């Protein structure tokens, strides 16, 4: 992952943007850095983690397709989240 991904200016899905108001201020435009940070954020404050993420019982995995999934997996989480967003 290089570096400069972080800079992608995203506009969310309302299911992704209904994630991230209950963690962050509502805006129509985010970076990829806030992205990550605010899901970081919305999985540590609900304990979705422990290196394995749990969302099946969760909004969460409905965003991303998936029961689970690592935290090392960094390509499968841009992907996932990609999927949720358009790219401005
Ligand atoms: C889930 C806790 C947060 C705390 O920063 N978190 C991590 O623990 C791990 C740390 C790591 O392996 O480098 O992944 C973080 C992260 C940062 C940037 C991009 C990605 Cl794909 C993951 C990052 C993370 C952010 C969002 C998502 Cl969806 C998954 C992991």
């Amino acid at each position: 992952i290089p570096a400069s991904e972080q800079e992608t200016l995203v506009r969310p899905k309302p299911l992704l943007l209904k994630l991230l108001k209950s963690v962050g201020a509502q805006k129509d435009t985010y970076t990829m850095k806030e992205v990550l940070f605010y899901l970081g954020q919305y999985i540590m404050t609900k304990r979705l983690y422990d290196h394995i993420v749990y969302c099946s019982n969760d909004l969460l995995g409905d965003l991303f397709g998936v029961p689970s999934f690592s935290v090392k997996e960094h390509r499968k989480i841009y992907t996932m989240i990609y999927r949720n967003l358009v790219v401005v």
